[PDB]
């Protein structure tokens, strides 16, 4: 026949239990029935976004027809999926494909119209064998579809019927839009409940019900490309993929080892100085403890919901996961894993470590971004160095951060070159610069320094950014921007904070100089702001701290080279004292320690004096730092 | 395949083929004009679509011919209404052809509730098996009292349609049904459950918007102009305009009517204004015109709208764009149309419009005390009437302005933003009953009247949430006890007996 | 733990170009050789389908569509073993469309969401954003492993490991200071 070529008979899939269970979808699914009991138009078409289940409502609808679910007129019909890829696939010759398409409709009209048709994919049937012979397949099923003698169930997208099917408003009117909307968290937990059984089946685990319920959860929360139920479907499947995996050879923390163990075996033999015997024999020591506690535990064969905050957090980037002893003993030390490269300014570090402890114990604002600063003083006194030791921290590298620099944007242009230009202009498809760079990594520091060098209503798309995590570019689509850190470094109270330091506590200062922004900025935007903190001048001791911290630095640049310094006691001393003046902040001691350390050093590397290997030492003269050879 | 064309130009011209076309007017200009002698073999005769009227004759003759096929009975109000409701909410389609869709799906949903059973033996039916099923995998609930409840009231409604032994015939309420699926505006008529909540439309925004009663107000009355079939069917639903200082609650009233008609706050057409401050910005949400870069993708706006024809549209800070956004707005805002770039209109007429700016804040602020509603409102408009223009500002429909939150206010939004944190701390495991003196070191360390209910939100932050991370980070508190958020002599701490 | 899904087992690798999205691919099959992955994927076959092969001598109306159907039943009658791998995805996206001709994508689209074709993709992040997020249903059937660049010490281990077939081709002796000199001296002044 043309009918058993050229379709797939749903119902007898439903029948030997090969389709899903299809859960709730009920008013679609009867209104999808009114549609097909019609006269005339007996042609409904499905449209909704990608992934809310719109097959699953036509598997559904076969499946009630098995189980005789629905009203008299429905029992006993076929719903026959057609395939149009195989109608086009054979058609090589003129008129082979305009022959399969009018047999199938006469296949079809012999059936007494006890019969569904179903296409998916709608839109590949506008334009399916157009040629010289362009019978088009649209345009040949236009007079079945218009006398309601063909009962037709299509199923598109939202798009991709605007684009296809649009374009041609004779088939448009053929069908009836069933909209399907995406279901909402707590249908997508009933949905789960019972699409549960099929994939513990499939993966040989347990799914617990609080998994179910945080995969749902979760992945609204924190995917915003796809949608419900798919997003938590993807969820609950890779979880029960990763512990199928771990049941089978071993589990993470032994992979883990195992992989790095042979790694740097690969390496050590590499290099036949190494600091990685040290380094192979703790990974050694702690793979073997790791395999004497999983043979006296002998772990995971459940699917709990931290399964799924492992596998939302390797999808999205998000640290949902929860912390581990390390990582959380890590964090319990910020302030003082962030006093390593920030010294003094006290009340910032702390700001930053109370923002990123309430967005790992979970009680940050779900509707807002996670902390978003405003940072200011004088200059030279760790604005731009909080912001790098932020990014060090929660990413390990120094510029991994998406960086503004808020002096380019001294013109109302710039707008533009952050969200994108809108559609009929120049740099449409190359989007904007914050968006795509957000939507990259949603988990991200944003800097935007020096912000007082901007024009004055430059900040009002932050206005939408700060207060609701959101941002719209020229495209229409909105980013998110509600796992991020902003950052606004900016001086717009130097003097004052240089002249009135003294004599006042925190909170007065925070005070007269927040009228300062106030006379600077607008009142809906220091009204955004998680929490405006100030920076005080550096004083002696910060500069004494600040001096060794960057000749620790200056040590790692010449012992690479392979030079080894070292320093008196009292040369750090006239450092600390030629490199300060309470206006400029640290950069006086930078150039200071340039200046007076590495012209004669570099004076005298290129000279061919100092030979490598032994100590140089740099010992003072009467006023100068010289350095010697012993 | 000359091919087929080509074969008939000659036979055309010379009278001896008796060729009726039947072509659509844009397949002609596509296919037809494009060959301009087989252009002229053809005489174009013109069928214009119909009016309501001649509608109206032809569903009565169809009803005749409907009627012999579905087995039921298509009284003439609903094919009166099929005929006017089609012409006024469906404008994708149509005459008379969306009106006989009206008519023949409403014969098949009065044919399969004749054929089963009624529709909420169906609905209550499909749900109380789901619930079943769902107890089922669930062998903490807060469950079994729902589906006990839906048992019950399916069992009272099994005895009611045993006591009726309905729906027979077709009227105008399932052609009003068959409109409210198709479409999506509730042209339906109201059921107890709807008009039961849609008197409580100021109660149900009190929960999340507290104050602001004059804003409450106009929203609710433009809603109940809407179900109650009195609305202007030329404009749209209501165009609002929110005034006020920082903080008072602008976007929360537009969540909280997309949260209340819509079941999401984020189920509404928002639109971000303040990326708007140039001049192509209006090509951002109407479209790019022929043969431009982004004209295929269509508008934002007009999209957003012509998907979900009854919507809810926020423009965000309004004030901070470029005034020809506001000339696109004109046309929105008086007829209810936006032609896009592709050349298609799109109804905006079952749409809310609400404008949040805060154009007055500092008179506000200033000069709430000492006066009454209206003259503080004759003042701000003057401040808009500064801004805009006289064009725009005629449109709009309602002008109210928001008044600074005072301390009982502060309290209220304390008690919410506290209940929203007992929230998450209970979805992360935890228990917390707050002290009334830390309620009162929150709303009073929480109040300044320049930015509103945002410091409450700093303050909740930080003297209990930055603590409290502290706690739960390091260990300290346990999941499975009460936090009592005690106070020392300035702060607030957290305990655990 | 993409591919061991029951819907979905399409792990498209993302990354720029350059960061060895390819090569993980190339690990992969050489693991499954090795045996170093589970009993799951013990003896599986990694085909590379050809795009270029598939739409090369198909002018005829049906001649592509013939030879993808073809190979989708050919990969049904290999009961789920074989991993199947297009990498530039995107010109999977757009490859046999011709005037009203069922593309790669859209023949595809059902077997992809189905779980019953295991391809793995990869495709470059800006690749990705052009042409497969154009198309969102195809955009769905693909899980995102985002491919980042690797750190310093991390290319020292790779040209530490790639480093004899290098002297193998060219007949020198590679030192490890040049390795470490490369891996540091690229990062730095390399843009
Ligand atoms: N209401 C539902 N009940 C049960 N399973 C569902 C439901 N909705 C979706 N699913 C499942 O979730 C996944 C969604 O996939 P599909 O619905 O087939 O995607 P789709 O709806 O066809 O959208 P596109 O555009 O075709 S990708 C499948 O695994 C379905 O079986
Ligand atoms: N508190 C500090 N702790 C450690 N190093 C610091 C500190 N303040 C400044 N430095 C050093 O001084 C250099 C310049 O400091 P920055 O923080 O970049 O200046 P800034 O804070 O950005 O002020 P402006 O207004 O942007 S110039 C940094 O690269 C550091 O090496
Ligand atoms: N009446 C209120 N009831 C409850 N919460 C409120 C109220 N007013 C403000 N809020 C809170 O304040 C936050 C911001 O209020 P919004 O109305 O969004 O500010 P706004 O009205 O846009 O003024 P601007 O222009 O942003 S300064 C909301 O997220 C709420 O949490
Ligand atoms: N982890 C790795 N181990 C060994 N060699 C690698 C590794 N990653 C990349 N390479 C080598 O780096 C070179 C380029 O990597 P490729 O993966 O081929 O680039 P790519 O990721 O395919 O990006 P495009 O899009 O093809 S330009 C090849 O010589 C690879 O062998
Ligand atoms: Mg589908
Ligand atoms: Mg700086
Ligand atoms: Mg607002
Ligand atoms: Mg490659």
């Amino acid at each position: 026949q043309a009918l058993k070529k050229y379709t797939i008979d749903l119902t007898e899939r439903a029948e030997q239990g090969k389709l899903d269970p299809v859960i709730g979808r009920d008013e679609e699914i009867r209104r999808t029935i009114q549609v097909l009991q019609r006269r005339t138009k007996n042609n409904p078409v499905l449209i909704g976004e990608p992934g809310v289940g719109k097959t699953a409502i036509v598997e559904g609808l076969a499946q009630r027809i098995i189980n005789g679910e629905v009203p008299e007129g429905l029992k006993g019909r076929r719903v026959l999926a057609l395939d149009m890829g195989a109608l086009v696939a054979g058609a090589k010759y003129r008129g082979e494909f305009e022959e399969r398409l009018k047999g199938v409709l006469n296949d079809l009209a012999k059936q007494e119209g006890n019969v569904i048709l179903f296409i998916d994919a709608l839109h590949t049937m506008v334009g399916a064998g157009k040629a010289d012979g362009a019978m088009d397949a649209g345009n040949m099923l236009k007079p079945a579809l218009a006398r309601g003698e063909l009962h037709c169930v299509g199923a598109t997208t939202l798009d991709e019927y605007r684009q296809y099917i649009e374009k041609d408003a004779a088939l448009e009117r053929r069908f009836q839009k069933v909209f399907v909307a995406e279901p909402s968290v707590e249908d997508t937990i009933a949905i789960l409940r019972g699409l549960k059984e099929r994939y513990e089946l499939h993966h040989h685990v347990q799914i617990t019900d609080p998994a179910i319920v945080a995969a749902a959860t979760l992945s609204h929360r924190y995917i915003a490309d796809r949608q419900l139920p798919d997003k938590a479907i993807d969820l609950i499947d890779e979880a029960a993929s990763s512990i199928r995996m771990q049941i089978d050879s071993k589990p993470e923390e032994l992979d883990r080892l195992d992989r790095r163990i042979i790694q740097l075996k690969l390496e050590q033999q590499a290099l036949m100085l190494d600091m990685l015997n040290e380094e192979l024999s703790d990974k050694e020591r702690q793979y073997s403890e790791l395999e004497e506690e999983w043979k006296a535990e002998k772990l995971r064969n459940k699917v709990t919901d931290a399964e799924i905050a492992e596998v939302l957090a390797r999808w999205t980037g998000i640290p949902v996961s929860r912390m581990m002893e390390s990582e959380r003993e890590k964090l319990l030390r910020m302030e003082q894993e962030l006093h390593h490269r920030v010294i003094g300014q006290n009340e910032a570090v702390d700001a930053v470590s109370n923002a990123i402890r309430r967005s790992r114990a979970g009680l940050a604002d779900p509707n807002r971004p996670i902390g978003s600063f405003l940072f200011l003083g004088p200059t030279g006194v760790g604005k731009t160095e909080l912001c790098k030791a932020l990014a060090n921290f929660m990413f390990d590298s120094d510029e991994a951060m998406v960086r503004i620099d808020m002096s380019e944007f001294m013109e109302k242009h710039s707008v533009s070159r952050l969200v994108g230009a809108p559609p009929g202009y120049v740099g449409y498809e190359e989007g904007g610069y914050l968006t795509e760079a957000v939507r990259r990594r949603p988990y991200s520091v944003i800097l935007l320094d020096a912000v007082e060098k901007a024009h004055p209503d430059v900040f009002n798309i932050l206005l939408q950014v700060l207060d609701d995590g959101r941002l719209t570019d020229g495209q229409g689509r909105t980013v998110d921007f509600r796992n991020t850190v902003v950052i606004m470094t900016s001086n717009l109270g130097s003097d004052l904070i240089q002249e009135r330091f003294g004599e006042l506590d925190y909170a007065h200062m925070k005070e007269l100089v927040l009228g300062v922004v106030s006379h600077n900025f607008r009142p809906e935007f220091i009204n955004r702001i998680d929490e405006v903190v100030v920076f005080h001048p550096l004083g002696e001791q910060h500069i004494a701290s600040i001096a060794q911290i960057q000749l620790k630095r200056l040590y790692k640049r010449l012992e690479e080279r392979g030079y080894e310094i070292h320093i008196s006691d009292e040369a750090l001393k006239l450092l600390s004292e030629n490199g300060y003046d309470p206006v400029y902040g640290a950069r006086p001691l930078k150039r200071a320690i340039q200046q007076q350390i590495e012209n004669p050093l570099a004076q005298q590397i290129l000279s061919g004096e100092l030979v490598p290997g032994k100590v140089i030492r740099l010992e003072v003269n009467e006023d100068r730092i010289v350095a010697v050879q012993h």
